[PDB]
């Protein structure tokens, strides 16, 4: 079995390893797919002794398996043992990308042709996840991965849940798992992130991203996250805090001197005005009122691309560990032999 770096027990269709990275659960590398004569990506992830790492792979698996889009990275190949008893690992194959909006973002200044791009693909992608019913939920830079011609495909899946507004309401500062520098602001106050509109907030902040190379939000603890928010927005109006019914919630962003709106034409001038106000619509502060996903598409920023046609959605709508694993494995099943 090949050794890389860890056993990496791909073959005999995948051969000539190289490592890319380090993941959540094991390693990435690249490897040529002798059948289809290209190179692959491959995902060692070795999840069973944890039942939240289960969780998050057998999510990923189902939503992927699921979902054809062009603008959402697939699931190729999953290579295991032939019996639970045997099976330690699993393997993930799919489409090799070049890079990631993360990584591009740390050396590449983008131009604004590549910016409007990006974005009309992420929400492209996005129109899809969500007529499915399904939130991403973990949306950042890094789950977005290109290709050597900057087609962008989303990915990890792993927070992902069906939507559930009837269910949102929670307390004050209540604890949240994804991503701290792309939470919307409702996560610290009062809503468990089970609406679409956490996804929106999420792609505002990646536009933000793109039109400077720095996190527009890079709160550094739970409650700074949202006093970061607040600096930039400015104090929510009356008709916007009064939407706010629980108590402590309302109190404390009422405890806190005014702030004005710091105007988005200073913290990018050199942004297309167009984009700033797409940014402004997807960066509300009152969820109810931020703009939609189809609504973003519709955009005069994004005119040149879009095409409803050519926006499809999906078909139909979409625990301890030892039982997760049996899960996967009749998840994977269909990759056998
Ligand atoms: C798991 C995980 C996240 O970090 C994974 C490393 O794998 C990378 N990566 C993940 N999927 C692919 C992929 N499909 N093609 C190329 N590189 C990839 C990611 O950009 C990073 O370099």
């Amino acid at each position: 079995p090949e050794m890389v770096r860890q056993v990496f027990d791909v073959g005999p269709r995948y051969t000539n390893l190289s490592y890319i990275g380090e993941g959540a659960y094991g390693m990435v590398c690249s490897a040529y797919d002798n059948l289809n004569k290209v190179r692959v990506a491959i995902k060692k992830i070795s999840p069973f002794e944890h039942q939240t790492y289960c969780q998050r792979t057998l999510r990923e698996i189902k939503i992927l398996l699921r979902f054809r889009h062009e603008n959402i990275i697939g699931i190729n190949d999953i290579i295991r043992a032939p019996t639970i008893e045997q099976m330690k690992d699993v393997y993930i194959v799919q489409d090799l990308m070049e890079t990631d909006l993360y990584k591009l973002l740390k050396t590449q200044h983008l131009s604004n042709d590549h910016i409007c791009y990006f974005l009309y693909q992420i929400l492209r992608g996005l129109k899809y996840i969500h007529s499915a019913n399904v939130l991403h939920r973990d949306l950042k830079p890094s789950n977005l991965l290109l290709n050597t011609t900057c087609d962008l495909k989303i990915c990890d899946f792993g927070l992902a849940r069906v939507a559930d507004p009837d269910h949102d309401h929670t307390g004050f500062l209540t604890e949240y798992v994804a991503t701290r520098w792309y939470r919307a602001p409702e996560i610290m106050l009062n809503s468990k992130g089970y609406t679409k509109s956490i996804d929106i907030w999420s792609v505002g902040c990646i536009l933000a991203e793109m039109l400077s190379n720095r996190p527009i939000f890079p709160g550094k603890h739970y409650l700074d996250q949202l006093n970061h928010i607040l600096g930039i927005l400015g104090s929510p109006s009356q008709e916007d805090l009064n939407c706010i019914i629980n108590l402590k919630a309302r109190n404390y962003l009422l405890s806190l001197p005014h702030k004005n709106k710091v105007p988005w034409n200073r913290l990018f001038p050199n942004a297309d005005s167009k984009a700033l106000d797409l940014l402004d619509k997807m960066l509300t502060f009152n969820p109810h009122k931020r703009i939609e996903v189809e609504q973003a598409l519709a955009h005069p920023y994004l005119e040149q691309y879009y095409d409803p046609s050519d926006e499809p959605i999906a078909e139909a709508p979409f625990l301890p560990k030892e039982k997760l694993k049996e899960l996967i494995f009749e998840e994977t099943a269909r990759f056998q032999p």
